[PDB]
């Protein structure tokens, strides 16, 4: 995550020729802040947390991004995540710059009254530096829509309704249809996009899925109904596989009555541990990251490689898949779906007006398909791979947008 | 009034929900009641004082919305279910508003047109601290009308800056919606039209008996005759006139704009507007008053299908006798909603900065009327209920899972 | 009460007539600001809901911002609300101090309610008035049911919204910008208006011997500040008994007494009472300073004091009065005789919106000063429209915000 | 050392007030800790990048109080520390603040007048929604002076309007107050003065050593010259000078000003300055560095009373011998608080839209700086302690009492 980041920025800084002390603006964030976070427990006794926003970059519209209740608050990696959030936002050419906050906190040890306290409290140390033109945030690690929705009535509180000023709500409090299947669409799009570079359809392949939790359902079932042939999929419990193609209807229907993969009965039991090498013509990672490295990659046997999970690739299996005429579709690029679609929601909020779920999904291929166009335009100034194409991209994009405003006082 | 139907159909949806007392009890209270003086100086310099006022009910799922009443009755109660009954209504249509309604107790028309401005004014600098275009948006209602609409908005922005969506009901030339004058008895069509999707049929095999013959009334016939149905039957304060073939509506309008009344009209045969509601037809659209469906004349009732533009228009009595000869009844909540609806899409205009042609104005009002009775159905499906409890429970969920989605902690 | 309605109506009418007030003026004095009521929920100790209705009466704001108690009191009839606020505008106008009158609360019974409910439901109270209140709007304090605790909460949650706001709310503890002597403030009052009273007839407090009924907050000071200037205090009743002493009581003895749990009538340097012969009791001054209503036909032919100050609120009615009147009985009002607690709330937030604390002598400098100059003005009043203490009161203070109103002006 | 000092003294402060664990663990969390960038363009139009901070510790008595350092090292944890130090020392001299402390991470020498201008003002533009009247006031600190406050109050009047008091330490030309120089100097021979009454004795009747001749030991050599007081040795870095008469101060700060040093003084004898603790007085009175005082030469001091007016001037193991000497130490965080009390004064000033005169400033200062004297030995009495537990304990009892009363719901 921190070490991948940095990397891929420093890569792409080099390629762009990135003046140095517009670089050294770039990387200093906006604005940190770290607050007190105290409310009583359900038996009246004090708890005391540090609540915390790094706010990375706004020249390119309000900031955006999660709100992670978890214990381990690593300031670098927080700062790296917010950093993430600026580039990917660039990439996929949304309004917004790069944020990330959260509480220090394990929201398993709190009662759901708890919860509601110390997310009011939060919203309370916090209003002054969010806003629907400000920072946005989003659910994350240990939250989910009814801490939106207590963000949302707690700031409104402080500024007036204020729907925009938080995404990933309930649907019944302004939030967006299509969020559920937006990111394992989006890679779906994606993918389109890169096989018309070659004349060529999703119907022509055959796929490898690893995991099949959010991401992995959707990405299956969208591929399953545009007549592509998933012939592999696992997750953590097990795997199966099919030459001819997985009824993937069926098998989520399966998968809904608390069935295990491998004791379908449309398909042959396959050991997990064999699903990055086996043989297909693309291979979705969407369960971890670091599952492709120097060990397994030149056993991997598929021609594309669509990173839907978060960072699945280590540099030294990038190197070698490479090498061997492997592409590999990025994670700042291929998974972005979900952040796109949390854009449209902020959208359908400051319109007053919802939009129907074929609205959505229309705009989102609309903006994965120009993201795609756009990263390819890219590779083809700098002569690099996809990886690098995406990352300059927004990198520059975020560098003009600065450069436009100017430095004077 | 509207103060006994209100309660009769909240508590009778509360019973089916399982609402809990405690979130009930927070549901009837409103938000906040308001009361100012608004004093102003007369044409002729001398000073008179009246009081305005502005119930806010509900804003748990968004800003709310209501009309001022300039008018000299102020009844509490009644205001407080007028509020009330916005909050459910919004919530039915699936709009993003609250409920709340005002005014000022004053007759109009014991005051000139200076006045009248001056009263609007005074009453909006009293007020604009509690409204504002994502807080509580005012509309027209008894006693009030377009142009006091530019007046508050003139004045709001004083405070403010320019804020087109902070009132709807505007005239044109300042941020008013197009289709508002059609709206409500279009959206009576439209909402006729999805239940009778519901047999396979349409408004073209259907014959109407409509009583009312105002705003609602000659907007509903028109839609009703431009889609093949057959208007047998008009009635309104004056007279009613009957054609057991169908009325010529167009000629019927013509009629009316050329100062003409109903029974003098030629196409059809004068009745007595008493015999109206129980005429020999498929369906009944009430779009004049209330309370005119009792036990007296509820059994005597020969139509199929009740369409309820006029708020309460059939007492409990009625409704109890109606279902079981197998009458369904479109409740006045949800029918007559096109007017609120296209309220809303006015203020959707301002807020986007851009308005919207006529024919997309009825785009969505269609898309909204038509979705508003799928879910009302769906509710009664899980509920076994009809219509008019469908509505309610659809209405009053939305309202309470809103409330405690966002919760009670301090 | 019921008895602050009856009172205040009448004489705001008979002041209204001795200054010829302009009908439609006095319409519009009588029509509230505005008038608020809110939905205070909270979860209560064990997490269910309890729903309340909070309200603010805003009456005036003539003659500055609005200012007036809130209180946690089941009983909220809209007329005595808003007779109370009303009450409070004509109030701080006697006294010439900048405020009009407001007065809110929440209808509910405190004592049902924990310290933590109690916080939660100030602060959700706070935050749904916060934008109707403030240091140069609407001022609260404490009242029947809230104490400085109250305000500390309503300091705290009031300045999430608007930063840092000492001076939204007086009554605050002493370590959150509370002003010194608030506790002797109405007694003390008391005393100086009496010495202003008396010093028109070229007398001082130490010629006097005085009758004090009630023993609390205000009586206890008041006997304690006339004692410390030599008057004679002979009788002093409570709820439970009383003492007489034809020598005079030594206050600072009988002050010790009370603070050990000590009884009234078990007091050593007195003879025992009964209460019910306090207000006929053989006297100069008459100090009613427990309840309303207690000198009324029955009693009022026997009073033997040529002093009465009225220290409770409305303890002469109507027929008491007149028949006091021609008596010759002198009878200092209650809108004025214990005005020394708002006028030391005013003081609290002089001193917040200075940044700067007063001293104790400071503040009782102060005090003197106010209720001198305020006696002087209703003596002048009473002057000009030849009427009793009571209606130059309440003359001075209509007229005060009638003016205020006036220059103001109509147009919008 | 700021951090190791204040937070032995917090410990032991607690551990005699029985603070509760729970309230003690947000006590000792800052209210908000902030960093923001702060980039500017130079003079030759390239660029640099600085990050600027504010470190919010306590709000429960008041608006925040701290200075702001230019200045290349940065620490958090002895920020933190200074900020929370601010907040002790507030409470007790018992003036209506909370602690802070902010800064930028630069060095002042590498930049030009104009660009400490700009890049004071960038800082104000990037935290002035975080400071204000009632807020946060900033005030000078290591590497910022009068001229930093003026920008920044010139930045700040711009988004908020002419803010006077939103910074302390303003030049006289723009609202600062007059007695501001003297004010920490002539705070120590108050401080003093209140201590000595407590033995019926007087500043005349003592002898008094004085390490350290800058803005601190100038004034209060001066204020103790003009008591009576016999000034009997000053030192500071370069050298000292001896009078056992008592030095004429007048001269001497006549003296300094014309660019002279303390060993060229002709009216005493020239002295080692490493002398000047173990010299023979009454009173020895640091003023010029922390940690002076220890193990070593803490058997050898022959004062009866210290008076701490540097910061930290006395470590725990010569406090620990001093004391059972029988040696009155008089604590540093209360002896030197004059400064942030006429600080508080300029502020009062603003905030009243008029200015004192020096004779009411110093008045004032007397009053406050007499007040929490008594208030120190109260709690001496209470807590059978020493003056600096006596001065902890009130402080933190104080923050303490604040926070409870203004309670833990949301
Ligand atoms: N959901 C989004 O909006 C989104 C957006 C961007 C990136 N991502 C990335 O997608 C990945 C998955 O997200 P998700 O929402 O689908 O998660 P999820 O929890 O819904 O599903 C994860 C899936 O991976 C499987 N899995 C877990 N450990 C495994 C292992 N060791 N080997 C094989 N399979 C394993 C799980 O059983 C499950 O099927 C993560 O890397 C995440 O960062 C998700
Ligand atoms: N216009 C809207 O947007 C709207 C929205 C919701 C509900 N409604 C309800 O619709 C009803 C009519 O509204 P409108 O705007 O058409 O009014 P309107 O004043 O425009 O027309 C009322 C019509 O009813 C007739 N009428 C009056 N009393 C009658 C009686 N006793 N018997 C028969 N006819 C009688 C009048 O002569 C006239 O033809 C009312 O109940 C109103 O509350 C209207
Ligand atoms: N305390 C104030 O700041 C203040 C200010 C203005 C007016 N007042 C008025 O002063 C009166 C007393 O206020 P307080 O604060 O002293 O009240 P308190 O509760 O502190 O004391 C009331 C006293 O009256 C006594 N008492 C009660 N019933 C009695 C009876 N039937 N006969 C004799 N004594 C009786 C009580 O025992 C007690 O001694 C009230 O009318 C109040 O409205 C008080
Ligand atoms: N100035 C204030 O407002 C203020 C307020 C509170 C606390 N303090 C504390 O007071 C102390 C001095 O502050 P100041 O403003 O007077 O400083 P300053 O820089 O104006 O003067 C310091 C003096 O100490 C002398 N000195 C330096 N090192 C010395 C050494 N090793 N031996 C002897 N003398 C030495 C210097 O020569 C100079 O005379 C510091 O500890 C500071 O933290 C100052
Ligand atoms: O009168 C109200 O309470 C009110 C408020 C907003 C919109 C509408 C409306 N428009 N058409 N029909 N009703 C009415
Ligand atoms: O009750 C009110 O309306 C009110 C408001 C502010 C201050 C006081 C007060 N203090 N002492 N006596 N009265 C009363
Ligand atoms: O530097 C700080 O923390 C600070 C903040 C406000 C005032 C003072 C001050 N004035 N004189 N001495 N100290 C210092
Ligand atoms: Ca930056
Ligand atoms: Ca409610
Ligand atoms: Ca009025
Ligand atoms: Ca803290």
């Amino acid at each position: 995550a921190l070490v991948a980041t940095n990397r891929n920025f420093q890569r792409a800084s080099r390629i762009l020729g990135l003046d140095s002390k517009l670089e050294k603006s770039l990387l200093i964030p906006y604005r940190e802040i770290k607050v007190e976070c105290t409310i009583p427990k359900d038996d009246g006794s004090l708890v005391s947390y540090v609540g915390f926003r790094i706010q990375h970059d706004n020249a390119r519209g309000p900031m955006k991004g999660g709100i992670r209740y978890h214990p381990e608050v690593d300031p670098d990696e927080v700062n790296a995540l917010a950093q993430l959030m600026t580039w990917k936002t660039a990439v996929v050419d949304i309004p917004y710059g790069g944020a990330k906050g959260g509480i220090g906190c394990n929201p398993k040890d709190l009662s759901i009254s708890e919860l509601e306290r110390l997310t009011r409290v939060f919203t309370q140390k916090i209003h002054d530096l969010i806003g629907i033109h400000r920072d946005v945030p989003a659910p994350d690690m240990g939250t989910n829509s009814q801490t939106m929705a207590w963000i949302l009535d707690e700031y409104s509180k402080f500024h007036g309704h204020s729907p925009a000023v938080v995404t990933g709500k309930p649907i019944d409090l302004g939030g967006s249809l299509g969020r559920e299947a937006a990111t394992g669409l989006g890679v779906v799009f994606a993918t389109e996009a890169l096989f018309a570079e070659y004349g060529k359809s999703i119907s022509d392949m055959t796929f490898a899925i690893q995991g099949f939790g959010n991401v992995g359902t959707w990405a299956a079932k969208a591929i399953f109904e545009r007549g592509g042939k998933v012939v592999a999929v696992s997750d953590i419990n097990g795997a199966i596989s099919n030459p001819n193609g997985i009824d993937i209807a069926a098998l989520l229907k399966h998968k809904a009555g608390n069935g295990s993969l491998k004791d379908f009965s449309g398909g042959d039991a396959m050991n997990p541990n064999d699903l990055l090498v086996h043989d297909c013509d693309v291979l979705i990672p969407c369960a971890l990251g670091g599952v492709l490295n120097k060990e397994n990659a030149n056993d991997v046997k598929a021609k594309f490689i669509i990173e839907a999970a978060n960072h699945p690739t280590d540099p030294d299996a990038d190197e070698i898949l490479s090498k061997k005429g492997v592409i590999i579709l990025p994670d700042v690029y291929a998974n972005a779906g979900g952040v796109t679609v949390s854009y449209f929601e902020w959208v359908q909020n400051i319109q007053g007006f919802m939009w129907d779920e074929e609205k959505v999904n229309q705009e989102l291929k609309r903006y994965m398909t120009k993201a795609f166009n756009d990263i390819k335009a890219n590779c083809k100034t700098h002569n690099c791979d996809l990886r690098m194409g995406a990352f300059t991209l927004g990198l520059n994009r975020v560098a003009r947008a600065t450069l436009l405003r100017g430095w004077e006082a």
